[PDB]
């Protein structure tokens, strides 16, 4: 369950939410093989409602009509066909996996699906499935409106309507059976993982009893016995009578606490500071490393549609989005997953964007596919996070230091901090409103060294800022708050 499964020495997945599967085969073939990232969390793969009021929303696809794989992203044999790609050049592919739910039970019935199925919420009919009446928690939940009202009742959290989704009596062997075989297919297919979408309104003991249904991975690429690699989404900030700890069973838990704080501690809000950063993981209070899955920003969290509001740093605050996600990468805590986002018209109104249900770039409801443009930045509004400089170096930068202890750290008491991975990276940070000029020690064997973040390291050269670290490991480091990146990053492989 806790191992991703990755190509030995690629230690993070992306994100390429709303990706097309022919996109996604190519990316991993010109771009993310190459570029040393272990995998990609897929959207949903299954059939959804088309809901065309909003038009085309992206949340449309957290509503499931059957398991067809058949959505926007593509049908069955492009998905097959991009699975295929990738595992042949070492990337793993998760995917979103909405189990424990149907589509709202106020949808209209009829055929307003991705692949044409037809379905009748009201009846709970879904026949492509199928389910009946039968398959849902009408009957078990208590609560007078029928959706979650409460969630100091761990109870109806998990046996009503999450805001009117019609939810699946999962303690059923029948539903169980019904999922496990969808999620076999995909196995089969030659999938590495699952990303188990709103896993805190499944109890534990249920989301177990559908894993012990799954088959181990597929042989043709992964060695036998290889379990599926499984990560159940559960928003567990302040204290709820739910806590994710009670899914250790299962596999890992998004650590959403992580990207909350992140976010606060580096918008220095109210009182915070990057020098306090020196216990980050588990002294903060977050789950053991061994079962976290750590994110700056998610899918769902970058609209402030989610776990920590505001705080939540995305690409709209590029400068200090950039040295989030360097932090993260460096720091030794958790299995990393990066997103890679789209543009969508913020329309801010009384402190709430009312275009945060903007699908995917578009033409008339098909999505547009990425392109590549010549400084290897992407077109058609997809913001392909993954592709700067900034984020890709640290995506090399965690594999290089990959097992080396967390050593070196530096800090003046507000926020300029440095650390170092062993023997293998140092890095450096400048989040106050004045220069950082100071001699560290790097822990690095001497040597003239290529900073990842201004530049790279092109054959026997630099193109950006260049350290060099004397005989006793110190190298002097200047970092004015005027800079562009106001951190460097240095390691084992940009040395000259
Ligand atoms: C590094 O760049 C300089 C020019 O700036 C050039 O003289 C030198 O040959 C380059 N070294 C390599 C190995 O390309
Ligand atoms: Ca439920």
């Amino acid at each position: 369950q806790y191992s991703p499964n990755t190509q030995q020495g690629r230690t993070s997945i992306v994100h390429l939410f709303e990706w097309r599967w022919v996109d996604i085969a190519l990316e991993c073939e010109r771009y993310l093989a190459p570029k040393g990232f272990g995998g990609v969390q897929v959207s949903p793969p299954n059939e959804n409602v088309a809901i065309y009021n909003p038009f085309r929303p992206w949340w449309e696809r957290y509503q499931p009509v059957s398991y067809k794989l058949c959505t926007r992203s593509g049908n069955e044999d492009e998905f097959r066909n991009m699975v295929t790609r990738c595992n042949n050049v070492g990337v793993r592919i998760y995917v979103d996996a909405v189990i424990n739910h149907m589509c709202g039970n106020a949808v209209s019935a009829g055929t307003s699906s991705t692949c044409g199925s037809y379905f009748n919420p009201g009846s709970r009919d879904f026949p492509a499935v199928p389910y009946s009446g039968w398959d849902f928690n009408d009957g078990k939940c208590k609560t007078g409106s029928g959706d979650i009202e409460n969630y100091n009742d761990a109870t109806q959290v998990r046996d009503c309507r999450l805001t009117g989704l019609l939810d699946l009596a999962l303690e059923k062997d029948y539903v169980r059976s019904k999922i496990a075989e969808y999620m076999n297919h995909l196995i089969d297919i030659g999938v590495a993982g699952f990303r188990l979408d709103a896993s805190k309104h499944m109890w534990p003991g249920d989301i177990k009893a559908i894993l012990d249904k799954l088959h181990n991975l597929n042989s043709n690429w992964f060695p036998a016995g290889s379990k599926p690699f499984i990560y159940q989404e559960v928003i567990d900030l302040g204290g709820e009578p739910i806590k994710s700890s009670d899914y250790f069973g299962n596999g890992r838990v998004t650590e959403f606490k992580y990207g909350a704080k992140l976010g606060t501690v580096i918008r220095k809000w109210n009182g915070e500071k990057m020098s306090y950063l020196k216990n980050w993981g588990e002294g903060w209070g977050f789950v053991p490393s061994d079962r976290a899955l750590v994110f700056v920003d998610s899918h769902d969290n970058q609209r402030g549609h989610g776990a920590g509001g505001a705080s939540i740093l995305t690409f709209w605050d590029a400068r200090l989005y950039k040295m989030a996600v360097g932090f993260m990468l460096a720091h030794p805590y958790g299995f990393t997953r990066v997103m890679s986002s789209y543009r969508w018209p913020r329309q801010f109104q009384n402190g709430n964007d009312v275009n945060d249900w903007v699908g995917p770039p578009n033409n008339n409801g098909v999505i547009k596919e990425v392109t590549i443009n010549p400084d290897t930045t992407c077109g058609n509004d997809w913001v392909c996070e993954h592709r700067w400089r900034q984020i890709r170096n640290m995506v090399i930068f965690r594999n290089v230091v990959d097992g080396q202890p967390f050593t070196n750290w530096y800090d003046n008491g507000s926020n300029q901090v440095a650390f170092g991975r062993g023997n293998r990276g140092f890095i450096v940070f400048n989040n106050d409103d004045w220069s950082f000029s100071l001699t560290l020690q790097t822990g690095l064997p001497a040597g003239t060294y290529c900073d990842v973040i201004s530049g790279d390291k092109i054959n026997g050269n630099c193109t950006g800022i260049k350290i060099y670290v004397s005989d006793d490991g110190k190298a002097h480091f200047s970092i004015s708050n005027s800079a562009e990146d106001p951190f460097i990053a240095i390691h084992a492989e940009s040395k000259l």
